[PDB]
């Protein structure tokens, strides 16, 4: 029994992750230059 | 023997490129401010 949505949901978590660090990284710098 | 997931990985990998090199571009302006 194997599927291959697990694997491209687990890239889905990582890129979201990478979204979310740079989310994380424009507000702490948006709030830096201001 | 064809399959479409190999392709979909393909942009997978080439869109984590890209929010790679905006990761590389976002940490080097954040030290070139500071």
């Amino acid at each position: 029994a194997n599927d291959n949505s697990e694997e491209m949901r687990h890239r889905f978590r990582q890129l979201d992750s990478k979204l979310n660090d740079l989310k994380s990284l424009l507000k702490e710098i948006a709030n830096n230059i201001k």
